[PDB]
Parts: structure tokens; C-alpha cells; sequence
């Protein structure tokens, strides 16, 4: 089909692909891995250290094996060889991942890791053709607690919720503020997060919601929300919604968050085990009715 | 409920129970559109395979007819044909020689164009979009795809524009500036324009717009259209075979639009 030029690359093209990106700081590397086998054509001399692995090992594992398994199927929706830009218009859309250096499941520790990833094309001959590739431009992350630290006044971030208090979406400053990625939250309930003493209040939340539907966003108590070290962080909110402008009803609704405490453990990312079994008692009781009250046209 | 069963179905649909961690399809409803065989994301289009992963990957799926459910799309056919089909997975568990599995059971129903076999009443013929500032497509409604023939993931990061008519794309600056100019206010009507389906024939859409504006940064978060097509596409199958498959003299108008909707309101 009239396709234009590709511009292939070769595997000594690739050390210098995205030295710009490499050279930001000691934090980044860069990969390319096969959309054919899932397996690393270059990654960069620095990822040894950074994910504290060895050259040998992953010049021979596939990149996925690599990555947290909550986190495979962001890693396989946001690489889609098709939704990717090329390599240089609107172009290149962040994602989050943890990734260990392989280890060997005890000595794994698994950091996260910002990724931007990009098509590309490079070298040998199957049946057709020369090799489709991901080019991936990763870099480690930091709790926002810690050392540069995020300023108080930058501290923000932006969620939306469905009527079921379910989340649709999360912005990308959470990350580094709660240790949450994206798709940990995404289709979990925000009621969960809450501070059981915390999460009646949503009650009146979504009924200001109504009321103010059409109107500015408000504000009402501030919330405790936990962080994924277990301590607790309060969010000073201001919400709004949208409303089908059709059957007037309330879509989704929409939070600015100004996280105005920090928690004792500047490390919102430490590794923690946490019980997650019994607990959507009260959950299901808000839920429902919060959904109940949200039908309600206009 | 934990056993080694069965729920039948009917009339371009059925039930494919395949195993999880695993590979090879457990069970298989007797109906067959088109030859036998014993293999099942072997039968996907190269295009949909991220799809059915991303919608069947265990931790997403919900107990069967518990005491809910969500559609997904793909291809799933000389050599070889396709058709598209609808899916609803669900977690189920089932016995073999082998000491409980995990299993996948999935419910699949073949889908018709709107306007063939058994056509779509046309005052149903509705369908909705959102787009970015950008005008890249972020969300499509199931009931787009007997329309246009296209699966949602076809459409989801493409560009509104493509689509349309040369002749017609240029009402989408106008579109853009009646958007800001009645940002606040209900749906507004504006001309028409033409949408090409995936066959390659094109389709009038009636449309209302609307958006969504970001409360704090006061601009244009997203632009919602609900689309009424009004006149059936020379070729009947939506989904049929497509002939005329390079353009570009997208970009600038993209950019007009980008820029003007900047505008804070």
C-alpha cells in the first residue's frame, strides 16, 4: 500500500540514537527490543547499573520479562506498533512501568521508570523485510519527597472518577507523589485510597457535585488518601464535572488535588507488603449510593 | 461455581472456552462459520492480537453470571477471510486429566453492517466521538462499528480528519470556532460533512458538538460529537474487502485548529 520512506537503522546507528536522552543524567538509558520476538537489539552500556543487572543477562532476556506483571499490560497497550510516532506534529506519550534487573526473585527489586516509547525500524532479512522495533527512551523516578523534592506549590494533581467512584484516569504527577503508576488506580475505586474516617465525606462531595453541575468548581473537607508506603497524605480538592450534554446526566467527575502534607517515609515507592483481603464493606455501601444519587438529570 | 460445562448460544454467536495459562481452546459451540480445526488467538487478525490480550488478561475479567461485563471487538476468521466480531470473557474454571485450570470463556457474536442482512432502524443509526484539541480520536462507542466498519482500536489515536471528505474538512475550522463560541452552552448543530467508511465509500453525518472545558485551566479539554448517519454507503457490507488503499495536506488544518483552540474561554 503507497507507503512512504522508513528510514532503517542498523545496530551501530543505535549507540548514538538517543545520546541526548542518555546523556540527561545517570538515570536514563535507552532500549530497542523486536516487535517480532520481545527481544533487546540494544539497550544502553548504563542499564547494567541502573537496573543494578548484568550486560550478559540482558542482551538475552525479552524486555517484558523484566517489567513488574502489574504492569505487562500497560507495558503492551502503550508499545502498540501502531500508535506509535517514529522517531524525531504531536508525538511521544509517557508511560510508567517498575523494572528490576532480572535477579533472581529475592534479590529483585523492582524501581519505576518513565518511558517514552517510539517505531523503528533496523537490520537482517526474514521472509520480507528489515525488523520492526520499539525504541524506548527510560528513566528512574523519584518519590517527590526526596532530595530535589517537588515544591509545595507543584504538588498537584488531576483524577477523574466515573458515577460508580470508579477511576478513569490519573495525571501523570501522581506518580512521583503517591507511588502509584497510572494503571494501579485506573479501574479501582477512589473510596479504597480514602481514610475510612475520610470516606462518608464523599457523600456530600457528590452531592455538591450535582448542585454546582454548570457552575465553577468547589471546594469541601479535605481527605486523607493513602500512599502506597501505607502512610497517609491529605489531598485540599477542588471538583467539578461533566455532564452528557445530551441526556443530562453527570459522565465523570473531575478533582485538582493539592497534596498538602508529606509522609514520614520521604520513599513513597519503598517496598511494602499490604493485606488486601476484606475490606468493600462500607465500600460497596457508598459506591451504591453515591451512584444512586448521580442518575439524577442536569 | 467451579465445574466442566456448558452454556450454549445461537445465531452468529458462541462460546469459546480456551485455556489460560495454557493455549488450546477447551471448548468450542458447534456452530462453525466457516471450516472445522483443533489454535484460537491463531485466529485473529495481526492488528486485534493486542486487543484480545489487553481485554482477556486475567486480572480484568469478572465471575460468570455472578450474585458487570465488557464488550470488546476483533477479527477472528483459498487461505483466510475475517470477520468482526463482539466479545464479553469472563474467568471460569474447568476439569481435565491434570489435578482446576484457570480458563477464559468468551462469548462471540459475528457483527453485520448496519445496512446489510438484517439492517439497523434508521433512526438508530446514532453513534458518539470525542476528540482532543489535536483531533485524535479518544473514544468511539460500540454502536460506531456495524456503521463505519471499523473496530474501536481502528479509530483510537487516528485523526478525525483522515476520515473526512476533502471537500468537506474545512467546516471542521468553522466546527472548532462554534465550539469555543458555545463552550457553556447545549449541543450545537453545524453543516454536515462526509465520513469515510472503511470500505472506502463515504456516509453523511448530522452531528451535534459539544465539549468539555477544563475547569481550572479554562481551555478546551475535548470535543464530543453525536453522529446520525443519514444514507446507506454505495457497497452494503461496511466490512467488505476496500479497494482504494497514501494523503497527507492534514497537518496545517490540524494546526489551525490546535492553535485556535488555545483560546481560553
Amino acid at each position: 500500500g503507497r507507503l512512504e520512506d522508513v528510514t532503517v537503522y542498523s545496530l551501530e546507528d543505535l549507540t548514538a540514537l538517543a545520546s541526548e536522552h542518555t546523556s540527561k543524567n545517570t538515570d536514563t538509558f535507552a532500549a530497542v527490543f523486536s516487535f517480532l520476538s520481545g527481544r533487546l537489539v540494544h539497550i544502553s552500556e548504563q542499564a547494567a547499573l541502573i537496573l543494578n543487572s548484568k550486560r550478559g543477562f540482558l542482551k538475552s532476556v525479552h524486555f517484558v520479562d523484566l517489567l513488574a506483571p502489574q504492569d505487562v499490560r500497560a507495558f503492551y497497550a502503550h508499545t502498540a506498533p501502531t500508535q506509535l510516532p517514529f522517531w524525531n506534529c504531536a508525538p511521544a506519550k509517557p508511560f510508567f512501568c517498575r523494572i528490576c534487573g532480572g535477579g533472581d526473585r529475592e534479590k529483585r527489586h523492582y524501581s519505576p521508570f518513565r518511558i517514552l516509547p517510539y517505531l523503528v525500524h533496523v537490520h537482517s532479512s526474514a521472509q520480507p523485510e528489515p525488523e520492526p522495533c520499539c525504541l524506548t527512551l527510560v528513566e528512574k523516578i523519584h518519590s517527590g519527597y526526596e532530595a530535589p523534592r517537588i515544591p509545595v506549590d507543584k504538588r498537584i494533581f488531576t483524577t477523574t472518577h466515573t458515577p460508580g467512584c470508579v477511576f478513569l484516569e490519573v495525571d501523570e504527577r501522581a506518580v512521583p507523589l503517591l507511588g502509584y503508576l497510572p494503571q494501579d488506580l485506573i479501574g479501582t475505586s477512589i473510596l479504597t485510597y480514602l481514610h475510612p474516617e475520610d470516606r462518608p465525606l464523599m457523600v456530600a462531595i457528590h452531592q455538591k457535585v450535582l448542585k454546582y453541575a454548570g457552575h465553577p468548581p468547589f471546594e469541601h473537607s479535605p481527605v486523607r488518601f493513602c500512599t502506597q508506603n501505607g502512610e497517609y497524605v491529605i489531598l485540599d480538592s477542588s471538583w467539578s464535572s461533566f455532564v452528557n450534554p445530551w441526556s443530562r446526566k453527570v459522565s465523570f467527575i473531575i478533582g485538582r488535588h493539592k497534596v498538602r502534607t508529606s509522609p514520614l517515609n520521604e520513599d513513597v515507592f519503598a517496598t511494602r507488603i499490604k493485606k488486601a483481603a476484606s475490606n468493600d464493606k462500607d465500600i460497596a455501601e457508598l459506591q451504591e449510593q453515591i451512584h444512586k444519587l448521580l442518575l439524577q438529570p442536569v
